[PDB]
């Protein structure tokens, strides 16, 4: 027995699959329209200087620093009827191999659609802003070759400067295949060697094979014979991975990234992923200097300026300083008057010294064996795993030679922790910043002497203009910014909603256009039109909807994308002002406007028609 | 973005449609084996007993009547309203010459020889032994021409046997559309004229076309007009349909069945299962006559004991009766001694008068447009089209002549409210039955005279052996049954959990293993639903009777690990206590599962322990 309405629903769900009928069910449908900015150019005038702009920018476009080791054999474990290293796959006469993809980035797509609904003058001159072979050794070399200060840090320090909640954590001691279990990740993303398959498809082999293995051999104190035997077990994979890298950049740039094996990362997550649980952040815990977690959405936006504004005098009271990795935000007062810096650090992963990493890892494992003490031995050496792979732990960049890093010092950037690890080191500085600051050194809060202070005893280099003290609008009227300063790549700004006033995070219109022509078989013509909805909606929600010109811009892509794209398989809704303002405040989670309201039955070949029985004759 | 915990899950799902591939994840898995009578036959032994007692029961089956009783209205054409691309009557089907026809057909061994194998291959010999067209017809005319005496009701005396929550009822003032598409129905059923196909393809057009055509012409009181242009919009189809008519007979029997239009039983179906809600049980409030709704779980079959235990002497002090459609479950006392009738009445659909029919339509529309005032005329229009679909439907039995019932009285099963129509009927008599009883009329406690009351005064038949009171055991010690006789079905037993008593539905062996002797296309299937039909068997209270337990549990277990654990879905076999949880006030929880580990394995996932407390 099944209600009409889910039968109708049921229908609806499975006429989704086809993209044709989608069209018909919804020809006439009533669609809400958002706020859309008037169209400033044609269809294929649009379409002809993206294309300009896309052929000129890319005709533009055209390892003895590493310690090399050998040649590494494909491991011959074998699950039941398959290897678990794939017949015909990363395989070179008996030897583990890789292919250089120097990957296609989908840049003309967004391009027309701001040509369209935008001034070409600005669209043209934003666009031009790459990462190839060479681009991609040289980033490798600086990050692997860069010379570190090992960090006076403690145990006691660390509790001061990352506070967390002890029950909060995870019962390690339980069995670890459940622990496993727990942790989340991509499930698309690569396991690695040896699986060379999806996370997805390569769990059964991780949970139920390699996995066991591991554990055997850790609890032996075995693991030599592991690494001589099977290889390609603790073996990474260095890739030219475009992510969203420097957290003062909402942006996406393609850069170095090491994928270590998905056993190695899922079972060091379990230690990571419990204590971002248990981690308290500096609104929850004005002690922290930990910005790692911190969310502007249900209040955060407007947490974060309570806690700025219970700065001190610099020398008299303790600043308020909150670190996200490379980028921190710092609030002093001076006479009374709050200030505020956004500082950022270059290369900064680089730059972590192996003092903190071994650091950051006993104050893990130190935390889950002092509330779950029966299960110590395991998890220390866990532990020592886990420094060998953020730093000397063998990767394939390109063809068969494996290649380690010849310095300890230096992140290996994605291996689990590697936020929290870059976090760690600039809280580490900026404690001691405030310590010189009470000491009598108050000349620290200008540029010159504060960047020379980070580089010469911190090892840290300030990237140029992030040293820029502004004062703060404390209590900001309807409308104003917080300051002009970026932190986590967006401003905090006030917005009215009835009387009362809403911190959410803005940005200038032009930072908005960038990041919407930022690039970022991989070909469907479908799918590209889905590809722009979706990130006109992100960045709608990131704040784009408070600019007003920006609003317009992804506001026009929302309302010309067709139905059947909005409506398949699903998400059916759009972004309006007063949603993203609920979301960025304390009120109960909503979801978002439906773009087309009568879809639901429209799509189950229901035409409603309003029958009232309340007015009868 | 997904744990890894989910990611298994989803490969669980994706996988389990493959059931080449179940096997292969389930060879050794560990199963939780039911309690299981041995193998008394061989495979192909007991099969070919299955094979020879199948062919003689067919020697029984295998070894006339007019239609003038019905009123015959003639060839109806096929309704030529479209709906877009698509008419809402498919090309081919059910037309000859432009003229609305029908095409209709008037051996399962697989139970059988499971049961010979397991249990006694006499006892599964003759409880196999224990009329087609003819048949049909026979009993079509029966229920049509029954002559019926019109009952004394009024809203007063209905509210009195029929109490229920105003509150609980449907906001019947909104609009209509969101009303209907509230109802729950059966999307495999027929949808009926004109759309002939299931209700959940023909949902769309006739939300869509249909039913606002329905609406439009009732508010504008033109529906006769309607009838003349489309009369396939009204007409129904009479189908012998294998279905539980008789709620005494938990077995399914092939009886006459009037499938009606779906926007015509979607939009009365907005009423009844609305009042359906509200309605109050006998075990809420004394006052009431219904039984419709009463479920035996969650304590209901001591639920009804405590109710029933409440019976006072005849003439002094009040009975209590419960009716459920033609069963009704009556306690009396005598001296102090209490007494059990389950009587039941014969044909029963055939006998409910059309006043009576009336009444209820009027109580059940009255109710909601009392505390909805708003819609009061719409309603009122759908119950005078409610009335008509339970009396003087059109409808078309074989080919393509439409027949009428020649008299208003008399229910056309099938329509809905058919179970309240009879439970309203039947109440209406065991009311003036209890009247004659205070008054001081006990003769009709004896069979004799009370048959003659209720086919003289209230003109219903009881059949013989169903008058038979018998002493109850009002506190029944462990095992011991409440009577004999069988309510709803069902004989109610006492069994032991712990030092508790749990009262719980049982039948003897005999009659669990008839159930299994009757059903109603791919191997594989079969072999599922033998594996269901155990498991309902066991939870309906077979798991109670020793050698049904066995019977039941042999099946379970001879179904394979990839049959049992497939999308359907349910993975989970009916234990002992699981049963008795579920019959008691217990908390629900879901069955015992058959392999345990199942859900793991086929995500191809082997549970490894790997204990982190190690030593080193």
């Amino acid at each position: 027995r099944l209600s009409l309405e889910a039968m109708l629903a049921e229908r609806a769900m499975v006429a989704r699959q086809d993209l044709a009928g989608l069209k018909r069910k919804l020809a006439g449908a009533d669609r809400v329209l958002a706020p859309q900015s008037p169209e400033q150019c044609g269809r294929e005038s649009a379409q002809a200087q993206a294309r300009s702009v896309t052929s000129e920018l890319k005709s533009a476009v055209k390892l003895d620093f590493l310690e090399q080791l050998g040649e590494y054999p494909v491991c011959g474990i074998l699950h039941g009827d398959h290897p678990v290293h794939p017949s015909g796959t990363h395989n070179n006469n008996g030897k583990v191999s890789v292919k250089r993809q120097f990957a296609g980035v989908n840049t003309s797509d967004a391009l027309t659609c701001a040509f369209r609904f935008e001034d070409s003058d600005l669209v043209r001159e934003t666009a031009l802003k790459d990462g190839t072979w060479a681009g991609f050794v040289q980033r490798l070399k600086m990050q692997t070759t860069r010379k570190c200060v090992q960090e006076k840090v403690s145990r006691k320090l660390l509790k001061q400067l990352f506070p967390y909640d002890p029950q909060k954590l995870v019962d390690v001691s339980g069995e670890l295949s459940e622990l496993v279990l727990g942790i989340k990740t991509n499930a698309i993303a690569s396991a690695g060697p040896p699986y060379w398959r999806t996370k997805r498809d390569a769990l059964p082999d991780m949970l139920d094979c390699v996995l066991p293995l591991l554990y055997d051999h850790i609890v032996r104190k075995d693991l030599t014979t592991l690494r001589n035997k099977h290889p390609e077990l603790f073996l990474a994979e260095c890739k030219n991975k475009t992510d969203r890298y420097e957290v003062e950049s909402l942006g996406e740039k393609t850069r170095p990234y090491f994928s270590h094996p998905f056993h190695l990362s899922a079972l060091v997550s379990v230690l990571s992923q419990s204590f971002s649980g248990a981690l308290k952040i500096m609104t929850e815990d004005s002690t922290s200097f930990n910005a790692y977690g911190f969310s502007w959405t249900n209040g955060g936006a407007e947490d974060l300026a309570i806690w700025a504004r219970q700065a001190g005098e610099a020398g008299k009271k303790p600043p308020r300083i909150a670190c996200y990795g490379d980028d921190t935000d710092i609030y002093y007062r001076k006479d009374g008057k709050l200030y505020r810096i956004c500082p950022d650090f270059k290369q900064m992963d680089g730059s972590v010294d192996a003092t903190t990493i071994e650091a950051v890892v006993d104050y893990v494992v130190d935390a889950h064996v002092k509330q779950y003490p029966t299960a110590r031995q395991f998890w220390e050496e866990v532990g020592k795993l886990w420094v060998e792979m953020a730093t000397q732990s063998p990767f394939l960049i390109d063809g068969t030679k494996v290649y380690r890093k010849m310095q300890k010092d230096g992140l290996m950037t994605g291996v689990v922790g590697t936020t929290l690890f870059d976090t760690v080191k600039s809280a580490l500085a900026y404690n001691d910043w405030a310590d010189q600051l009470m000491f009598g050194s108050l000349n620290l809060l200008e540029e010159k002497y504060a960047i020379e202070f980070f580089k010469n005893k911190h090892g840290l280099v300030i990237k140029e203009g992030t040293w820029k003290p502004a004062l703060v609008n404390e209590d900001p009227g309807f409308g104003e910014l917080w300051t002009e300063q970026k932190f986590l790549g967006l401003q905090l700004k006030v917005v009215r909603r009835e009387n009362e006033k809403v911190y959410v995070p803005n940005l200038p219109f032009e930072d908005w256009l960038t990041m919407w022509v930022t690039p970022r078989s991989k070909e469907t013509e479908t799918m590209r039109e889905r590809t722009l909805f979706d990130r006109a909606r992100g960045l709608l929600v990131t704040g784009a909807v408070f600019d007003e010109r920006a609003r317009g811009l992804m506001g026009a892509v929302i309302n010309s994308t067709a139905p059947e794209v909005v409506c398949m398989r699903i998400s059916d809704g759009y972004p309006s002002y007063d949603w993203v303002v609920s979301l960025y405040s304390r009120d109960h989670p909503c979801d978002m406007p439906r773009v087309f309201p009568e879809a639901a039955t429209l799509i189950a070949s229901y035409r409603k028609q309003v029958m009232d029985t309340r007015v009868v004759i």
